[PDB]
């Protein structure tokens, strides 16, 4: 590790995973043994996609997250390092397994079976979050996971904002991701808060509009809740009460949206951090979610 | 050295272990109790054990130089196995796989990540020393290639007293029509119960009596039933069988068949009978059942 200019970078504190996916022309029969058409080692997980998104942008990006000596661990290191993400702030555990899951793809009805990774891994700890010099960041990006200790790192974010000069302060935001009950606490918490369309929808809510405007309440003062839709594209509210929205940006013929909120997120990011207003920002992330979309991957993206 | 190791030629694959509560129903989302990364392969499976039990034990496969290579190549060291043997390939990835092992009854489902890597050629082992061996276990695979090794083997042992004469094994464990020509090569033969099904036969019993005449004379062919233990018949034409040795909970079948192999060859290497080395090798292979991994066999 080098030196690293004060406020340059953008955090993303979440999940890396390795995802090993398997193309196979029938699912397997329990206790069979087949052989896959093709398969693929992937670096996975919504903070880790969005790191990769942010240094295709130009953007210096580093990565949070637990991480357990290994094989797997080095093979992600690698890949996060092959996209220019910096490393240095990984929370390295003595006891559990680095994250990997096993995705089984039918090639004859394209159904995806998934064995997810294992809990034995400890999340970022609000402990291993004190013990970092946040002067190198000018945006913190928290995807919600365990809440209790993620409203501490944001509490010590805070603290660190009272002191500093309005062009010194750390900009934050927060993805609520799944429909968790510990998760709801973090609306009240940033300047961006994005929830996904999933859990929208499991809060009875059938449209982004219908979302933002159930959520606002949630959320602190002055703060902007973001909700992508996929085909729908993207809305957002911020305190003057008016619904942004921005349609979607298809490609040509849908290849792959695995990672586009994780796309649209490290985007609209990105757009905000450049100064630029939430308007454009929300086509932005709509632009290159919508090309992500058409690609495998994230080359091309640009 | 002289005659002192076995040699096991066959695969080596990287099995990246996910253990599980269930089996996943298709277009599910489980979450697995635990992982591992384990060395596989069916050859390589059969040294790992062949060292746990105290035997000099050597690999022969083919290998791409890398991270992967590397792993399975520490784990050879780290079970006392000798890796000088290996074919180093200029392309192709070192084959891996997803396994999915269920802890309520062992079940063990492979995706098997065949690569482009190039199998182990006669021209390969027509450039080891066999001296070294005392026994060579031929897993099936490229078969008009292993023919040529086999051939090999018979041409040394015909110039070498009893007492010098290298023992051979072949594994036919896949229902594929150009692996049967190797039923005729080596002092033992296993087939597995996949084959034996496929090629009809209901139990082990049957599938003896229905193969005996593939293989040369002489020869032992042996056929391994799971939770049936296992049989073998020889040229005296008795049908030998040993019970299974289940464990009161089975929790990983993962290599149960390669453990069987090792323990046969073993038991048989050391000079003791067919049905004393079927027996070991059922009693070996049902401690292995009831364990994750090879840890703990001995
Ligand atoms: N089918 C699609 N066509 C075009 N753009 C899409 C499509 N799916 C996703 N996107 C883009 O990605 C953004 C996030 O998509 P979304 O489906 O909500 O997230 P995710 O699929 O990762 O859960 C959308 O706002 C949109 O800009
Ligand atoms: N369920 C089981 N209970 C007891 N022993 C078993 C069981 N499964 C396998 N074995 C032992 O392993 C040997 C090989 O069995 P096999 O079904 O071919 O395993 P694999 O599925 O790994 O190929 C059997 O002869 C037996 O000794
Ligand atoms: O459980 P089995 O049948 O004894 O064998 C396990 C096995 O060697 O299969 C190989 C694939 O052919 C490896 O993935 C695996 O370790």
């Amino acid at each position: 590790s080098g030196l690293v200019p004060r406020g340059s970078q953008i955090l993303c504190v979440g999940l890396v995973v390795l995802d090993v996916i398997s193309l196979v022309d029938k699912y397997p029969k329990e206790d069979s043994e087949i052989r896959c058409l093709s398969q693929r080692w992937q670096r996975g997980g919504n903070a880790s996609n969005s790191c990769t998104v942010l240094s295709l942008l130009g953007a210096p990006c580093a990565f949070m997250g637990s991480m357990a000596p290994g094989h797997v661990a080095d093979f992600l290191v690698a890949d996060f390092r092959r996209r220019g993400v910096d490393v240095s702030q990984v929370a390295w555990q003595s006891k559990g397994d680095t994250p990997s899951s096993c995705c089984i793809i039918n090639n004859s009805n394209g159904n995806r079976t998934i064995v997810l990774h294992d809990t034995s891994l400890p999340d970022v700890s609000a402990t291993d979050f004190e013990k970092v010099d946040l002067t190198q960041f000018k945006w913190i990006h928290i995807e919600g996971r365990n809440a209790s200790e993620q409203v501490k790192m944001l509490q010590r974010i805070d603290a660190h904002n009272t002191r500093q000069p309005p062009e010194q302060k750390i900009r934050v935001s927060v993805e609520v991701e799944k429909p968790r009950e510990e998760l709801f606490q973090l609306f009240g918490y940033g300047d961006v808060v994005f929830v996904s369309k999933d859990v929208a929808k499991h809060l009875g809510f059938q449209s982004a509009e219908e979302a933002l405007r159930g959520l606002y309440g949630r959320v602190r003062k002055g703060a902007v809740l973001v909700c992508a839709w996929a085909e729908e594209g993207a809305d957002a509210l911020g305190p003057d009460g008016k619904l942004l929205h921005s349609d979607a940006f298809p490609p040509p013929r849908v290849v792959d949206t695995l990672g586009a909120g994780d796309t649209f997120n490290a985007s609209v990011i990105f757009s905000l951090s450049q100064g630029r207003s939430v308007q454009e920002a929300l086509r932005f992330g709509c632009q290159v979610a919508g090309k992500k979309c058409g690609l495998q991957g994230f080359d091309g993206i640009v």
